[PDB]
């Protein structure tokens, strides 16, 4: 009846906070809201250092917070495929991935993101052209976000988007939070309390580890993010 | 030196939520931030029933819910004396009562909120004037928000408040959160998930006792604000 | 596999517009383009004279208008059936005259409108409360309007429309073109071209009628709206 | 007495819509409506060919849509000069050949244009300072807009066309259009309807050669627009 | 040939500002910018205390210090008729006195005032429908204001405004200065400079008679308006 | 106890306003508002030819404006030393040069400026960072604007501004002026009246000097800034 299907969120998660979180709860209500799927897993996928994207500290760091943020969730995990690779990965391989490790009914991997990601889709040199068609037309997208508009529009401005909207999902996100992982840093960076923005066990690994500061922020200062100099070379 | 501040929040807190908890940190860096003041202790006071606010759901469970979320809190305390009095009690009441509490250099007493509250003040009926006065005057009062501007014009546009304004601190809320109570009782009434935007433990107690639903939405229906009558009759 | 579906129109059409008569073809195609359904017909039903809305014209020219604007319409017909009772009838009436009628599998008649009908659902007294659960539940409404985040979070903000969710499909204006009859009607008290505004047919037939004037804009002055008069009596 | 203006509008009508014909109503009623001028003819210039704008199809077919749409018009004509010439022309040497065309008191030819046309005087290199200068100091510009204060603005912000501000009329456009060529494309491309966006005929013409798709929006793509190509070689 | 032209200025000047000056300014550079008119006398015209506007001190010190303000200008001055009536004066025939007085080729008087006043037109029972026909009809009103599109907007939606359209010229305030009577009063109460926002002497003559303060701004507190008192007695 | 302080006001009174004055009252006001600062002086330092910018006519014109614009006030006057220098000097270098002569408890020097001024600091090159640095922490900087919310979040989106925030006092500009020197030169060039937007001495010297032309815009057209020339050789 229903299709199964997995929630996956590539990103940086750098570091997780309530709102990456936040962001699969909304999915799966609204997914299994629409009585035509069942949300049997969450993913989080953080990106490798290969990405080179400035501030990134670590994957290790990014993923045991990743993981323990989710110790306490019974149905999103941590998956660490795409941060040992050596080379940064291209979305939508990482889609592929997971899409054949569950060959392995067979559930459906749709990419989780918010309407950020979806309309870097635009920044020249960013996205693969071919990525994006295959993206939407083959998996499937869930975007969630405050700006219901800007994001509806950004696919109504599309003829790739538009073409396979009806495999796009857009999740209204009413309870206005942005937990950024840019104002976290800054707030870290300035000793000032994260309490209640991550989860505590993210916060205490956090404190411990003396993570976030002037000189992580500038980790890859300077230096061109992945998927450019790929475009670009 | 420093003046040691005891941050007082008056509200219904139907039901705390992380947003309250988050109004406690940024209010204390805040403060200590500014060097001329040192944050000894964060007080909830969940307003009594006699309140009549609509949806107000009884005192009992709304003080164990912060009680619940304030069990991890080091610094922020409930205190029942509000959800005790048979007859509503007017904040500046509830103040003179902690400030006389603590005396027994004594900390002074501050009314923390967000600029819902401060903006009520011009509401017909609602606060005493002379209330407004000795309040701001006299206690002071650390509103926080994400519309630092309007609240300033606000200050502004009031002889009393802005002639007072040295008590009245506008604190910026740089991170966009808006976990209103309402949004969370409407999650609630939906059977969706409200995990991470109110504390875990929080979040049990609720889905355990059903507090919330388009019953307990009803009470007080058609009757008048406590303070509103009090101001009419 | 599929659902007919007809899409019922009820407004004052007051005069109707190149506007009223896109929000038809914006629809269907929609509608059609959801891969679901099958829009089969499209039904203009002008509201009888009985409304008192200000400024509204007598009914009869009110349908010839629509008539002529639709006489070359493959799909979009005009129905007498509301103008023509001496009440003034509420559109759950006049959905279920269309629906009962077409029963003699049977094609859904469904509600089309745009984000000023829906948003009036919240004018005090102004529908009956269970007109309106029975509208969205046992017809289904489809919403064209520029503001979609508006009309959305209009619908998460009511119970029974977050509720009927589903029945409920809220569609896009991109090429945003707000030609209101208001704009129509001063610009013929003023005698300017409304030519492009309209079909030509209307166009020519408001000329031929000097319909619209001063005179017309009070007619009903100070009567309250017929919906607004049941429900106080 | 009056002075009586002639209307040109060169453009690309790619393919004209009822807000192109809705242009010359507009400008009309204001002229007219002045006292001081008597609009006499209303001219259409499709732009050639060799203009090089992505996505423009072949003048043949602008002109003869522009035909369709303006064959019911009692003062609005096409004029296929411009498009029948081998090269690009600038829009004086248009406004020119129409004036000259006149002497052969005579009636002024008058740039009508949209706020777009009018703010594109400040895209480095795509009109010749002097020709501007001529065009508002020897013939005249009639600006519709929605952005009345942008137009505005415009004018006090540039000493040139301040200085000639009284041969510069901003016509304000009250109902809120927004029927650009760029989104009638796009709804072709997808098959969607656009009766009721331009005229029946036009409409009928369009759908019958399937004019537009992406084909078609790919024509010139790389190929630097003809007045940028002249003012930089 | 050009028509000569008097502005008047009905106003409480309570009390006048560099931007009453300044409106006087701007009206006169249009109106002597169109080429067809010359501004041979601005008159500022203060209104009687019988006006009974709250906070409205007596007319002698608006009197004086609008002269005080005009004692260096060489074409505007100060008209003490109206606040000379024991009755509050309609600005209509506030306008018809000073008409009368001058032919005592002849100059037209036009009313000189912000967006403010032109707006209040609509206020229920402030102006008499008749007198704002006559006003725009047999005078015509000079509108000077920062929001240009408004007050264009506001005429567009009033049929006796738009029917003397003509007779009513926008002027522009590109350089917006603000300096509204009642922030004076408020920077006054409180002891704040008021330096360079009036001219020198008025702000030395304030300074001597001390005369804002909290009392002030009480007069004529819960006292109807005398335009409106007229309107519904 | 109070702190005395001093407010400079580097900048180029290209011409000198009203609003530039306008600007010490409002800072001398909010500091010694505050309770514990102690304004004894304001200084007008124009900028030295060697700066420019373009359309910056002769210090000598400049200085002599600023003269006569603060020839009746009390406590705020004109320091030549920085048109009297052969190269350009860094603001730091003139806070340096006043704090300096003043101690010759010593008062505190502090740049007084608009939110402009601030956010020019992230033009590229335009600053040296040290320098900065070295300002809002050595000596402070109290910012004057209308838009204080982007003086807020400018600040808190630099942590440079944020580490010093306790030296950088934003203060409200609740009247809104905006009468820039671009607006007034512009109006000078058109002819225009500047009557009551500058001090009447002002006003009249330049009249008398014919000071600002299409000449004077001219001057230093295709030339670098100082500081951005310096920076980038
Ligand atoms: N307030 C908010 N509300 C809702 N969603 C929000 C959000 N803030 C972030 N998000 C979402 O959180 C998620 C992770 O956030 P963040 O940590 O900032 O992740 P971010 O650095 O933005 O991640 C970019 C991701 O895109 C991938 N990418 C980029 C460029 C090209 C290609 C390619 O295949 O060509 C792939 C890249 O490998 C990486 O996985 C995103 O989906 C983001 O939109
Ligand atoms: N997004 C947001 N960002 C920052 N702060 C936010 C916020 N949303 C709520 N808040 C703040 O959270 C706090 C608790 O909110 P909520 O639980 O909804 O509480 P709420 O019902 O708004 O609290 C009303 C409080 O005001 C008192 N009151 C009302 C009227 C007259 C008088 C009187 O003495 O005469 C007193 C009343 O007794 C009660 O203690 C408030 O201070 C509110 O402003
Ligand atoms: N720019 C625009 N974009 C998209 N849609 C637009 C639009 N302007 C109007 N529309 C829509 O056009 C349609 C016709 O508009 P208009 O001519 O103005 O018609 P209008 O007067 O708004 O029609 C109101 C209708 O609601 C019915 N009503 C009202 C109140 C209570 C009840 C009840 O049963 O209790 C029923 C009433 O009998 C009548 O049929 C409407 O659906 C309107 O929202
Ligand atoms: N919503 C709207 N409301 C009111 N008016 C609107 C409008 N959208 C477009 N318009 C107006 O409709 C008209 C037709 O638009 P469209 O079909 O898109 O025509 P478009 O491509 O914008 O036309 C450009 C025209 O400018 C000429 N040009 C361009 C650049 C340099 C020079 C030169 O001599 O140096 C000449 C060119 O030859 C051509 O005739 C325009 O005047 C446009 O501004
Ligand atoms: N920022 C700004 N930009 C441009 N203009 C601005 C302005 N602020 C005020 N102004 C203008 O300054 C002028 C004087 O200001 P202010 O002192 O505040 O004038 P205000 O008190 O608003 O003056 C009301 C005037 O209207 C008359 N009135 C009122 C109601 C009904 C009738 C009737 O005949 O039925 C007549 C009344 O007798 C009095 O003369 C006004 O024209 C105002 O709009
Ligand atoms: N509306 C308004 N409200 C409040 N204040 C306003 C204002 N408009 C201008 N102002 C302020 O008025 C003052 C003077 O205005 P204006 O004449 O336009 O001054 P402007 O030319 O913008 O002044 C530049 C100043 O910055 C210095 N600077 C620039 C670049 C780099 C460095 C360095 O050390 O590296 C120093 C330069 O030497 C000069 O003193 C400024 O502080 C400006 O922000």
């Amino acid at each position: 009846e229903k299709t199964e299907v997995v929630l996956l969120a590539c990103g940086s998660f750098n570091p997780i906070t309530n709102m990456h979180l936040r962001l699969f709860e909304l999915a799966k209500d609204y997914m299994n809201g629409t009585g035509r799927y069942t949300v049997v897993k969450g993913i989080i996928s953080p990106v490798g250092d290969a990405y080179k994207k400035k501030g990134l500290i670590p994957a290790y760091h990014r993923v045991i917070m990743a993981e323990l943020a989710t110790k306490n969730s019974k149905w999103v995990e941590v998956d660490t495929w795409e941060s040992l690779q050596k080379e940064w990965k291209e979305t939508l391989k990482v889609l592929r991935h997971h899409q054949e490790k569950l060959e392995a009914a067979v559930p459906k991997v749709k990419l989780l993101c918010g309407a950020d990601l979806l309309e870097s889709f635009a920044v020249p040199n960013l996205w693969k052209s071919e990525d994006i068609t295959q993206i939407v037309a083959n998996y499937g997208l869930i975007c969630v976000t405050r700006a219901g508009n800007d994001a509806q529009k950004f696919i109504y401005e599309s003829d790739v988007l538009w073409k396979h909207r009806s495999n796009i999902h857009v999740v209204n996100e009413w309870i206005a939070n942005d937990i950024s992982s840019t104002k976290i840093r800054r707030a870290l960076r300035r000793g000032q309390s994260i309490r209640y923005l991550v989860p505590d066990l993210v916060q205490e690994y956090i404190e411990k580890h003396n993570l976030y500061s002037s000189e992580s922020e500038d980790r890859n200062a300077g230096v061109i993010l992945a998927p450019l100099q790929r475009n670009t070379a």
